[PDB]
């Protein structure tokens, strides 16, 4: 409840800081590099949807998978009826009811070409097929075991297509047993980088294009106290 407002907010809310909506400058970024065909999209850890229904403008079909049924739900909702309603902490118990509308952003025309649904990133269905584009924002650094997540991604893309990782690098044992993490230390004396570790289970299958960029990002909690963390995304082709 608590963190669906504060999810609400980022993807659907006003700026922050001046700082544009992450998810938007996520998708605008991957549309400036994918070359292949507009057929199939996938979002892993879509939360409440503002980058599916963006890649929606773009791609006949956008599946959004993600943990969370609450979120699933949320993003469902919009699709179907374009709008919710949420509240946001002002302080302390003050809350603050808001909507969240896609006609208003300029996403309801599309809504229909996506499917929201319940899924494990780490373990997905057998069933899913193949994608011409996929995106994973903020996700990599949440997973218990990025390893078994990364292994499916060469099956999943089209030869062509890309592959774009955002994430602060934000590496907690609550979220990733230390015995799996990909980065974030040092192997004989050399620091082993979370980028390091995605370049070690990517390539060759996927080429980097590079630089990597940094997208930065704002989320509310209250009305006085944000997050305000800069992403690094990494774009790949699929070889």
């Amino acid at each position: 409840d608590e963190l669906l407002g504060q999810y609400l907010d980022f993807h659907y809310g006003p700026g922050h800081f001046d700082v544009p909506n992450y998810p938007k400058a996520c998708i605008e970024q991957a549309l400036a590099h994918h070359t292949g065909t507009t057929g199939r999209a996938l979002d892993l850890g879509c939360a409440v949807g503002r980058s599916s229904f963006e890649l929606a403008r773009r791609f006949d079909e956008v599946i959004g998978i993600d943990l969370s049924r609450r979120f699933i739900d949320s993003a469902t909702r919009l699709a179907e009826q374009g709008q919710l309603q949420y509240q946001v902490t002002l302080e302390g118990e003050l809350i603050e009811r808001r909507t969240a509308d896609l006609a208003a952003l300029e996403l309801s025309n599309t809504a229909g070409r996506t499917r929201f649904q319940v899924g494990d990133a780490c373990a997905l269905d057998d069933t899913l097929g193949r994608f011409d584009l996929i995106f994973a924002g903020n996700l990599i650094d949440r997973l218990p075991d990025p390893a078994a997540f990364l292994a499916q991604l060469p099956a999943l893309v089209r030869p062509g297509g890309l592959l774009m990782i955002t994430s602060p690098y934000t590496l907690l044992p609550e979220f990733t047993p230390r015995e799996r993490w990909i980065g974030g230390f040092e192997r004989n004396g050399q620091p082993v980088r979370m980028l390091d570790g995605l370049r070690h289970h990517l390539e060759p299958d996927f080429v980097l294009l590079e630089p990597t960029r940094d997208i930065p990002f704002v989320i509310r909690e209250t009305t006085r106290k944000y997050q305000h963390t800069v992403a690094e995304a990494s774009l790949w082709r699929r070889a």
